[PDB]
């Protein structure tokens, strides 16, 4: 009942030369096929659970206590022995070993934040290329992902599983308006421009270790899902948007149950309206306030479109 | 049965001037904190509306049921000038419940807010070194924050969920704290006194929600007194931990507020690194910005806990007498 | 001597405890600022390394001469040891004049800082509240600043500058500060106004006639930022402002003439009306909101003739307590 | 021997949609960058007004001379639907003309800007994986980054300051710094540098890009500078950045001279490689960071073609 845990935060981690992700599903929306783990980095935070750290707070006994300096260490020696290719299969190693190890813990929780890194072209003596030496660190969107495993009376069970790709920042430079919404005594056209994050679930948590790569679901595929349904998509709204999204990725990836939304609106003020269009448009930042949209899509939401004969949505054959 | 599903507006920055302000507050030991003016009353709020009948206008691309997110913003500003109380906590409910008396489609509704803070100062005029009631530092220390969601009963309308707190404390206390007897394994570092900098955000919780309101300031629980609490405990005891230590804030709190059903936390250890040992004690040491990663602790404390306390012969809880 | 040279390392935070406080400052009628005891003497230095014998670690890659970038923080922080002093100014001028003393080949040292700082807390004990002296807050307002570089002479070292400032006051005044008068023509859409909410960030800065005061050995006239804070905040206080041009030069006017050791006093300012939302009283009962992002900004000197001349006019607006 | 007087706005936050497209740049070995569609060019302005005649509205509080402010803002906002030319110093130079030619009572007009940037990105269609002409993601990497002043001359205006840079450029390199000096105070992996880049033009007419060719595009010299990065193995950050100096004075001769701020923020190690980096951990460091500052110019490449213990090597055209 009691909220009770303790551990370290902004635990950098950088492996070099971890196991390459390969093997994914091709998909219309995406030729993201692998990803080379040439830098495996992220930002993790580590919580310890269990009754038996009571007496640590009530009496600071710290019999029991594992220094949050050692946890560090310990995720820190685990990225160099890890042999896996995915986030989400590092972060159940990591709680499992620490379960293993620490047998008074009732449950270790594990979020990761990727410290992600962009290929880039160089120009060689045989032409411009990708580089194999030289990274951008990417300030873009990126890789999340959240494991809690707890222990049980025959083992360890995972609690909580979470995959996702935060901070997908995406404008469409075609017009978009709006309407049709209450027009009351509260009341009081532009490029439509929007943060999105974006979550998913297993039906087989065992998926995302990546034993199996065409059943493991890469950000990277996610995110040009995203990007292609707002290209193609002639949206009423960002809620309209993220159900077609949903139901696109959930179209891609049958193994998942759900599909989460958190949005932003950040779409620009007019301040010179376009003589033909946005030909000669000038824009500018609004007034602090956002909207956002919080949803989930189910795979029932898809059957359902789907035998719907009223339904809007298509796919890329 | 249970889709997320909600939309709203954020950085919903609202400065009322001149609101009514809160006195009364109960005087205790660990406090000067008697009243705040109101002078300026700012947050930034964030507000979201649910309910089943917003569905289509996800699946359908269908805004009939939609109240525009510029128009929620609108709501909020012109609910900030009618507000008639001294608290955040009462404006959040007053807005909520006032969104679920306009649109009846609506089934709950959720205002979360960061108090915009600001600081007395003091100024000289020709009567001397006196406060200032024309200008304000905005202050990037704590500040005070809360979250109220009100959703649609059988008979009207109640509180589901209400949070108080204060945020981003931030102390460091010049003695000598250690922290022994951990686990010691494979996994421990090689090296083996530092002063000890903490970051708090501290939560409490009403067994009467209705006390929040201010409506009788003698049961709202100022998070200004609460701030104060925490660094006269941190300031008096000598603690082993972290984690012993906001155990006694909690007790202390909970003690000095008895219509608390629970005080909970969220800290930082931020402890510099020695580069120069002191020659006597801390004097003449240098420290650093430690590499980032921070220890952090989670806790609730409810009165369960004091009572049993108090209950206890070998109990170490020491409160100041009133 | 055109090229840009220099190497050194940034972010050296430096926390000495238990330094020399600073006490005996000039009482003034804006503060009760008399004394710091710097039982937290912390800042955030960066120093640079500056001279004619550095070119071949860039055109040759050549490392002989280099003093490598962790050392400079070490030097410094062990220095932070041995400091006898009170002020920000004068332990980097102590850190520069070592670093020369140190390094032959080094023709020149700068030293940046911002102060890492600190609030004394009211604590309740037996006594009663008071004063802790063992928990401070870290405090995120506004912060002291310096800089100091130094170059190697024929006949020793010299200060070639030296700067003294307060950064990121912020200020509101809720009302009491107009805005009229100002060119209308087609490009002008704003409302003209007898009354606004001024909400400014300040930046403000000065410099010494003789450059040994900043070391604080004659505390009298050290002048602590502390004090320039709280005349500015006096000034913004009473003055019945006409813009912020117009405020920083009567800010500017009252600290030179609570410290005439000074030459002259700079502002970089920020302006952020508020947008008013529901109208108010008057003013009392008003809602506001924040703007769209553009602001105002400011930058400006005022020297000790700007005061001289302002005494002796008989037209003169300016007064102080 | 005179006094700090400027008053202006910043944030000025500027989105011109369809300004005319930057093309035909001169083709290099490090780049592939010809072309800079300009669908959307966008900026973070800031203005500065000079002038003796503005001395009152600080001394008396005289507003008779004072261009609001917010007048500012507008005037630039309109003079971007205006703006026919593609790049951004000659965008600035525009408006800073604009300007004084406006208010006869000005002395000096100072516009600094910081790209608002965006990237092209890859979506699915009926057609394939391509290119989108519509979505664009926000940039929150490297930007470009451009300051004019124009002051008045007796028979007009003339150009007094002009800058041109790309800032923020993030680079790791993958691959294995010596000979300092050892005293007692000396206690002391991929090098992880931040550069931001300026340069300066003989003629600072091609800033304009009226001939293109003589345009250099801060995306021209951040492929130089990776690819001199990828190329180069360097003993020291000083070292490199005096390398990647010569060949962007190489490729471009116009300019009279680059200049460099550079951060180091390399990882610490934590797991030593078994070995290489195979295996290999690293982690942020302590705050600290090493930083330098330095201009080359032609001189020195100059200098270096013409001598025999020169190290210096470029791509061939």
């Amino acid at each position: 009942e009691r909220t009770m845990f303790y551990g370290k935060g902004d635990v950098y981690v950088f492996r070099t030369y971890a196991n390459p992700l390969k093997g994914l599903k091709q998909i219309p929306e995406s030729n993201f096929t692998e990803k080379h783990n040439t830098i495996f980095g992220m930002n993790a935070k580590v919580a310890l659970k269990g009754e038996q750290l009571l007496t640590s707070f009530t009496e600071g006994d710290n019999s029991l206590v594992v220094a949050t300096d050692s946890m560090k260490n310990f995720i820190q020696r685990h990225a160099a022995s890890y042999e896996g290719a995915t986030l989400e299969g590092f972060l159940q190693y990591v709680c499992e070993a620490f379960l293993a190890k620490y047998s008074h813990l009732d449950a270790v929780r594990l979020e990761a934040k990727e410290y992600a890194f962009d290929d880039i072209q160089v120009g060689t003596d045989k032409g411009v290329v990708t580089s194999d030496l030289v990274f951008r660190k990417s300030r873009n969107e990126y890789v999340t992902a959240t494991v809690e495993v707890a222990r049980t009376a025959s083992g360890t069970e995972v609690v909580e599983q979470a995959s996702g790709i935060a901070d997908i920042q995406l404008i469409k430079v075609s017009g978009s308006s709006f309407y049709g919404y209450i027009i009351d005594e509260y009341t009081t056209d532009r490029p439509l421009y929007i943060f999105l994050n974006i979550g998913w679930a297993y039906e087989n948590q065992d998926d995302a270790k990546g034993d199996n790569p065409a059943n493991y679901v890469a950000a990277e595929q996610v995110r040009d899902i995203a990007a292609s349904v707002f290209h193609t998509l002639d949206n009423k709204s960002i809620q309209h948007l993220i159900y077609h999204i949903g139901l696109t990725i959930l179209d891609r990836f049958p193994q998942l149950t759900e599909v989460n939304f958190g949005t932003n609106n950040r779409t620009w003020d007019t301040v010179v309206e376009g003589t033909d269009g946005f030909k000669g448009a000038v824009f500018t930042e609004p007034r602090p306030p956002f909207g956002f949209q919080g949803f989930s899509v189910h795979q029932e939401d898809l059957a359902r479109e789907k035998a719907s004969a009223n339904s809007e949505y298509v796919a890329l054959k």
